[PDB]
């Protein structure tokens, strides 16, 4: 049963994942810096299946070695974690910097920035896995029933995680600071990103809107007055919409604009109203050029910010439960020890994780779904 489904669930991350690392090879298109970090995670991914699955059904029964083996092969899977949730932070980073502010999101996000990112974020998960390796550990403490029924000699310690890693170490530090302050600020992260897109999309509109209703108020309009009143919120809309094609197009209509208040300050409403039809044109074709590209631009950002907070929403959702129950039992010593059967769900759960991951990219993303079916 355990047994079955951890293979199972193992060679799903071998094939599943290799993909994407072989579709960021084979194809141009899907090459930036957001590429490099999922693929830095799906290499972790590639790891976690290899390795950890193995690590875990040898250790589930029984393997009797060195305290520190024993120590490592509890502790690899932890590691080819923390690396993913480093990860997944650097990928909410990219995606708010992209959003927030695209003028320097090519300034301030470079390739070799991102590889030394990647680097460092996984010298650092190394550290933590390594971390109960050299003075934190439960080597000292014996377990005399257990060593004599497992036949366990001077050098050599039988393998039982509860009780040869840290568990006060682990529900403490390894829970709650590098795995939820990672989540909280992500989170922030994420709200935000989303905030400034709608506040984005808005300023947009009304910007659209005061020059197509200004404009409307000049044609039904007299008496110059409400003119010089209309123009001036035409220049001051046209201005933050400027803040070739766009700065072109909204430096002739500012032209425009000002010579139409200075021919219609002297009282000439007529030919007022004549270089209000005159701006009717570059209005129409550059400003409705812009407004386009912009609107499909800023879909595709928030289209692809979903995507990676649905990719964090799973992480998260599927190391929740593990952790949970971990800290229910340390802070509850006095409630019953929980049930084997239901111990092993929660682990096949936590592995399963790396499976889902290329599913959401072959079903939402339509750059590696064609290549998916290429091959
Ligand atoms: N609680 C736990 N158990 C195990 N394996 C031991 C299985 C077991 C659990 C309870 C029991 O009474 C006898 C055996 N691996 C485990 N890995 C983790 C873990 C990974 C990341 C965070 O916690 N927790 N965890």
């Amino acid at each position: 049963v355990y047994i079955t489904v951890e293979l199972a669930i193992a060679v799903l991350a071998i094939l599943g994942n290799v993909l994407v690392c072989w579709a960021v090879w084979l194809n141009s298109n899907l090459q930036n810096v957001t590429n490099y970090f999922v693929v830095s995670l799906a290499a972790a991914d590639i790891a976690v299946g290899v390795l950890a699955i193995p690590f875990a059904i040898t250790i589930s029964t029984g393997f009797c070695a060195a305290c520190h083996g024993c120590l490592f092969i509890a502790c690899f899977v932890l590691v080819l974690t923390q690396s993913s949730i480093f990860s997944l932070l650097a990928i909410a980073i990219d995606r708010y910097i992209a959003i927030r502010i695209p003028l320097r999101y090519n300034g301030l996000v470079t390739g070799t920035r991102a590889k030394g990112i990647i680097a460092i974020c996984w010298v650092l998960s190394f550290a933590i896995g390594l971390t109960p390796m050299l003075g934190w550990n439960n080597c000292g403490q014996p377990k005399e029933g257990k060593n004599h029924s497992q036949g366990c000699g001077e050098g050599q310690v039988a393998c039982l995680f509860e009780d040869v890693v840290p568990m006060n170490y682990m529900v403490y530090f390894n829970f709650f600071a590098c795995v939820l302050v990672p989540l909280l600020l992500m989170l922030g992260v994420y709200l935000r990103i989303f905030l400034a897109a709608r506040r984005q999309l808005a300023d947009l509109e009304d910007n659209w809107e005061t020059l197509n209703d200004n404009l409307k108020v000049i044609e039904k309009a007299d008496n110059a007055a409400q003119v010089k009143d209309a123009l001036t919120k035409m220049r001051a809309a046209a201005l933050d919409a400027q803040k070739k094609d766009f700065r072109h197009g909204f430096d002739i209509l500012v032209g425009q604009i000002d010579d139409a208040l200075k021919l219609a300050n002297e009282g000439k409403v007529k030919e007022a109203q004549a270089a209000a039809e005159q701006l009717k044109t570059t209005r129409n074709a550059y400003i409705q050029k812009y407004l386009e590209r912009a609107r499909s631009t800023l879909q595709k950002e928030v289209h692809a910010a979903k995507s990676l907070a649905i990719i964090v929403g799973l992480f998260a959702l599927c190391w929740l439960p593990l952790h949970i129950i971990n800290c229910f039992t340390f802070f509850c010593p006095d409630c019953s020890h929980a049930p084997l059967w239901l111990m092993y769900l929660a682990i096949v759960l936590s592995h399963t994780n790396s499976v889902v991951n290329p599913f959401i990219y072959a079903y939402r993303i339509r750059e590696f779904r064609q290549t998916f079916r290429k091959i």
